């Protein structure tokens, strides 16, 4: 019984069907593979064509999938696609009026010409299946728990329907027990209101990770007008007949001025995150506490895009509505594709399930064998010193003692947007300036953001307030306080309002990250490192060994431990052996406006990547022309000939284009197949 | 009181304050100047600019408004926007969170920003008033009419707090008796439709004359479904949750095909436009027939952009609900943005209406003096040639008896989608065949899509069925019936089902036209002419003397009468000459994609106009090469040198652009300032 489930939208690599789609329930396109009952494969296509939260079809994804469970495609009972087929085509044949051009082509015929053009795989019809939004939501959310029974919450944007369901849990039945109505989106409430701070969609946990920054007063009278709480766990939000947008009409009204892109965080920001994030809390709470009560459960499940607001879940924590709760690590849309999979499958016969709880999401691709990570690494050797220590988790733990911040990467990746030991950035926990410049100088990302801490399983409880429910910690899924006697000691993970994003790692969650964590409590008396995403700001999590290189090469990090390699920059690395490609997206312009006196203004050159909410960056006249001879063979020293040789001026132009990730830059060959 | 009336955003010329606006109360941008109750200039920014149908704010139009009135800006009394302040303002502040990049400026600071730096005005806060966008719509529609009293019904996408409105009018008073909410709009649930014909935003009139083509039998019970008429003059159009579009999802599930770019219009298409408008004429009808029994009124003046839908203003006409029904030329938002100068007025003290129903759209700027139009038609002598006949008129009637198809330039433009004797094309409306002629090669648009006649006031009722009540017909507001004894004579402005968006031209209205038809009804024995608008298919109405020449010189027009001056083209005419300039929106651009093997792709080469829909071209590298050093003064021809000279196939490629307006093309110099006709 072997079952894909599917998410995203239909575009290929290089094109789009449509330019926008308009909706927010295309993101995160991935593919996840059950195989009797067992999620045995699951990846994001971002960690493949490295397009943040990507719409794109999860091609790559799929390929990955199969080849990780060692099946061929015509060994695929079925695929279950993450909403229904009507509601689907719908939305593409309304795209359709808007673009003309677009050939009238719907969701069926999309699928299955991926599918054959992509991977030679001619799919029946009988084997796709369009299954309800939410359903899938939450039988990825309930399956994977361990539990028997149980109530299930699901709050995302939307579903075809709904923008939240509540189900009951039993065995492999879901009953629908409650639903909300679109306009009511709590996703799209939180959404709505992270637009005013200067984002877009993706950023709704940084809002979260501010809202601890502010004073949740000085708003809560004005968000108090735009929801009601209602008897038996019903409430209402207040639309306007203004903008699409809930919350701005009356901000504006009352003066607030939302952040401009590149400037600070105001006071009035903060306070504004902060009544945001009570709001959203008081009525999650409020739903709770009803069908708590009336459903008579003690367990609970908590999946939709809403279910990453690790606040939110801390506080259902805290509430004591449920004795035990349980949150997947990808309880966006591609926990929804895999929930497909299982939906697929229960319509064609009797369901299998898992038949323990997840406790690791180390399902994607790997990054290789010891032999083609060595061979690999020495292709990189112009630019990188690698030494192979004896005891490298006993070496990393040593250098992570004396001050080191250490790229961290082992295995198979995290499915999820959490890092969890197989893709990370890890460092000692106790300074805080640790956090200052880890923001500032590694991540490149503002200064109000925390860090999530790591602990061992057996130290956890010395260092961070679990009690209330009995909650999972395996995947960050849960906001929680440090001990107060603790919040001095832990000074580059404690938030400012004294809470941690807290994994808590075992032997049994991921045996090698936790021996680190165990070795380096030892070594300082302190079990917990700061854990953050091993990626840039310009770029998912990354994947494969050159994505790990590259990344470590781009970023400010003093040592890279990769599958017990010890990898460090060198002196003077050489970028001229490094072979540029244009990714599938990557544009070249030159342009012109018009100038004084209606001539045509001077030129100038632009490199841009070709996708919504796509960068775009100035190139001197010299990059343009060296630029325009890539042929994704030469080596871009042997390119700049031309020009007149790899100054130093180009050279740095070249590797900042490579840090925001514009193009590709890689040793001549690749680490082959895994 | 001198008040000056606007609608529109607030981008400049070269650039737009956010890429996309989201909203359709932005188009139509156009400045308006009201002095003692009288219109006396009005003009879109469309005509300056050369953006059909433009959101720019209209610098220009106020620029051109304030020198056909001899004022400096300093002597305006007050300035009326078309919108209240707060929507306006959330509506900006909405786009500045899709935009965060977008600097945090509003309305009040936009407008004042523009006029101080365009116009070195310093407009003071309590000159400038904001005004509700519907009552802006009644005012200018109810206090043209000429009527002292009457019932007063808007219709349009939105405004503010609403899709529709019904006052009472009297004196200078509104009462407002009805209203009806955004999500009911009758140019919504139009404008959805539309788009399921491969058609955009402003191409609802191109739906309305495709509607006669079609059964509305086939789709009626689907449109149905769609709506439900009520009580008391009550709506309701029945909503979905699944995308932003009243019409498509019930469509697509019962098999309909919206139509791709570039396709012909099948029968299901054709059938879906006339259901589509036999749905609209029904609602409003409802409406109508409602508040004519609740008001009593015998007289309607009707307004909005819905009220440019002709042949529902014909229904109406022929409704027998009212006695007299009155349409203003413009009834689109720069309607609004006029009647918000009358409004602006009224909330500052009394108010000023015009005297007399107006007559004449004749309102923009004009062409120029004699000797600057003969001065500038020598600049053009390399592509022209021009006689300067007696009687500029009667040789013109003369051609149009022999069958030449002419274009026709007078005074001061039209307010107003409308070409109506100042900016015409027009040709002798006998022959069928001169549809397609002018369809598909003076026009180049879609060969169902019927031509409108003008005809004397004295032989109107001679040819066309004017009766249900006394509609103004100086503006081609009405469709009506082509009486069936006369359908064969007018063989290229009778519709196939026997009607016209007639033009009553008299000599009140326009003199030199009317002049003009009579003459050609006495040398034909029809005092009949077909008129269309000057412009291609790629322009809105043209403006000045250039416009003129430029869009005689690129379609295939036999002769140009402009300001009595008689243009032909020459025989090999001398592209070499004309000076190449940029428009603001013109952009030229190398573009290099991914190769499939990770490589840089071939370079290819494009010009395109950035504004939200500007078409785009390809462009040869050489004809790249040479755009990149247009100058604004060197000619095209010297220009050419730099790629080994002006070539045929140069000289080819060039002209095609100009067809599309990638930029403009004109003789060294300019017209000068326009001079003082003494008017
Ligand atoms: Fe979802
Ligand atoms: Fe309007």
């Amino acid at each position: 019984m072997l079952v894909l489930g599917l998410n995203g939208n239909f575009s290929a690599a290089d094109t789009d069907v449509v330019p926008q789609l308009g909706e927010v329930f295309f993101h995160d396109s991935a593919a996840s593979l059950i195989r009797d009952g067992e999620l045995v494969a699951a990846v994001e296509e971002e960690r493949l064509n490295r397009i943040k939260k990507t719409t794109k079809f999860p091609l790559n994804a799929v390929r990955e999938c199969l080849a990780l469970a060692g099946a061929r495609p015509e060994d695929v009972d079925a695929v279950g696609y993450f909403f229904p087929e009507n509601h689907i085509d719908t939305v593409l044949n309304h795209l359709y009026t808007e673009y003309p051009r677009a050939p009238l082509r719907y969701s069926r015929e999309l699928i299955r010409q991926r599918l054959k053009e992509g991977l030679g795989w001619d799919l029946p019809d009988e084997k796709l299946v369009y299954v309800p939004h939410h359903e899938a939501h939450a039988y990825s959310s309930y399956l994977h728990s361990g539990m028997d029974s149980a109530l299930v919450l699901v709050l995302d944007g939307r579903g075809e329907l709904h923008s939240g369901t509540v189900y009951r849990a039993e065995g492999t039945r879901l009953e629908k027990l409650a639903d909300y109505p679109v306009p009511k989106s709590l996703g799209g409430l939180y959404l709505n209101a992270t637009y005013l701070l200067g984002y877009g969609f993706g950023d709704e946990y940084k809002v979260m990770g501010l809202a601890p920054w502010g004073n949740p007063e000085t708003y809560r009278d004005t968000f108090a007008k735009l929801y009601t709480l209602q008897d038996n766990g019903e409430y209402e939000l207040h639309g306007n007949i203004m903008v699409p947008n809930l919350v701005s009409p009356l901000f504006y009204a009352e003066g607030f001025r939302p952040r401009r892109k590149g400037e600070p965080f105001t006071q009035a920001h903060r306070d504004f995150a902060a009544a945001l994030q009570e709001t959203v809390e008081k009525i999650v709470l409020h739903i709770l506490e009803y069908w708590a009560k009336t459903s008579g459960h003690s367990r609970l499940c908590f999946g939709g895009g809403v279910a990453h607001n690790s606040s939110l879940n801390g506080l259902i924590l805290k509430s004591g509505l449920f004795d035990e709760v349980f949150v997947h690590p990808a309880s966006h849309d591609a926990g929804a594709g895999e929930g497909a999979a299982y939906a697929a499958a229960a319509s064609l016969g009797t369901l299998e399930r898992p038949g323990k709880r997840l406790l690791s999401a180390s399902l994607g691709p790997a990054l290789g064998g010891r032999e083609q990570i060595r061979a690999r690494l020495a292709d990189w050797a112009p630019l990188i010193d690698v030494e192979f220590p004896d005891d490298a988790v006993e070496t990393a733990a040593g250098l992570l003692a004396e001050g080191q911040v250490l790229g961290w990467a082992y295995g198979r990746s995290e499915f999820g947007p959490r890092a969890l030991g197989h893709r990370s950035i890890v460092a000692d926990a106790r300074p805080e300036e640790n956090r200052t410049r880890i923001n500032a100088m590694v991540k490149k990302r503002e200064g109000f953001r925390p860090f999530a801490p790591v602990v061992t399983a057996e130290a956890a409880r010395d260092y961070f307030d679990l009690s209330g429910a009995d909650g999972n910690h395996e995947f960050m899924s849960f906001v929680v306080p440090v001990l107060p006697e603790r919040r001095t000691e832990l000074g580059a993970v404690t938030h400012v309002d004294g809470t941690a994003r807290v994994q808590v790692v075992s032997a049994e969650s991921g045996e090698r990250f936790h021996r680190l964590v165990r070795r380096f409590g030892e070594l300082t008396g302190t079990p917990v490192l700061l854990n953050t995403s091993f990626n840039n700001n310009a770029e998912p999590i990354v994947q494969s060994l050159d994505d790990v290189v590259t990344s470590f090469l781009t970023t400010d990090l003093d040592v890279l431990v990769v599958e017990d390699c010890l990898v460090r920059g060198k002196a003077s690395p050489d970028l001229g052996v490094l072979v540029p490609r244009f990714r599938p997206v990557t544009r070249l312009v030159e342009r012109r406006t018009a100038g004084p006196d209606a001539s045509a203004g001077a030129k100038t050159h632009e490199i841009h990547l070709d996708y919504d909410g796509g960068p775009s960056a100035k190139v001197s006249p010299e990059l343009y022309e060296l630029l325009g001879a890539v042929d994704g063979t030469t080596t871009l020293g042997d390119l700049a000939k031309t020009v007149g040789g790899l100054s130093d001026a180009l050279a740095t132009e070249v590797f900042a284009l490579w840090e925001q990730r514009f193009l590709t830059l890689a040793p001549a060959g690749d680490i082959g197949p895994l």
